[PDB]
């Protein structure tokens, strides 16, 4: 019945140390020495959802990382990337210019690696733990960073963002789309990013159907997903209307509630 299982990172696949569980590591690698194909989606740069990846062995059962949101579909096992919705580069500029001319750090990714002017601020170094990504600090930003880039963020104290963020959202309509994913994180993506778009371009590259699909979050921006796949899976910790969208309801991700779901659906 089922073929494809989503996870996201974050308040699902991890816990609340954030880091993937023995049972979890153990449950998914059976699930895929069986023949089901794992995706890992998640607002992360590539390179931030990699080492979880490489500790469920999905380069060797053909894995999916949705990246970026799903920005990026990426074969992990064939290292081909199926869909690349990135930043326009005549955007790049205007977030720099908005950054300096405000006082807070943007950053961006390049590869393995974050690229900054400010590796000393604490905002953007947590960006960094979270991604277990080195830095490069630069400083010259703009001829540094390698383009496209499928984000940036400029981070900062919530109450400095909130305005930075009003006036970009307008600013750039048409161009990006802006929103907080911590208080202390703006970030400035492309339009028309969404988990479910990606993953139904993911299925008919792969020839799978909705049905086929087990998706598996926590947060609101899990919620598209969790509708579209044939069992959507809520996390024991997941938001309330979260939980009203699902078919199953799990145990929280510190309780395993991959690893418990997984078990119990198949
Ligand atoms: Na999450």
């Amino acid at each position: 019945k089922y073929k494809l299982i989503v996870l996201d990172l974050d308040g699902t696949l991890t816990n609340s140390k954030k880091e993937i569980s023995s049972r979890n590591r153990e449950t998914l690698i059976r699930i895929q020495e069986q023949g089901i194909r794992l995706v890992l989606a998640s607002g992360r740069p590539t390179y931030g959802i990699v080492p979880l990846a490489n500790e469920l062995r999905m380069n060797e059962f053909g894995g999916f990382i949705l990246s970026y949101n799903g920005g990026e579909i990426i074969n992990w096992e064939s290292k081909e990337m199926m869909y690349e919705n990135v930043l326009p580069n005549e955007v790049v500029p205007v977030l720099y210019e908005c950054a300096r001319t405000n006082h807070l750090s943007i950053l961006t990714y390049d590869g393995a690696e974050i690229v900054t002017e400010n590796s000393l601020d604490p905002y953007v170094q947590k960006e960094a733990f979270l991604n277990k990504m080195a830095i490069r600090e630069t400083n010259d930003f703009l001829t540094d960073i390698t383009l496209p880039v499928a984000k940036c963020l400029i981070v900062g104290d919530a109450g400095k963002l909130i305005p930075v963020e009003s006036e970009l959202c307008i600013r750039l309509q048409g161009k990006i789309n802006v929103f907080r994913s911590e208080p202390y994180f703006l970030e400035l993506v492309p339009q028309g990013i969404d988990k479910a778009l990606s993953l139904s371009v993911l299925l008919e590259n792969i020839g799978m159907t909705r049905e086929e699909v087990i998706a598996i979050g926590d947060g609101y921006n899990d919620l598209s997903m969790i509708k579209f796949a044939g069992m959507g899976v809520a996390m024991g910790n997941a938001q309330e209307p979260v939980k009203k969208a699902a078919d199953y309801i799990t145990l929280t991700n510190d309780e395993d509630g991959v690893a418990e779901a997984i078990e119990r659906i198949f």
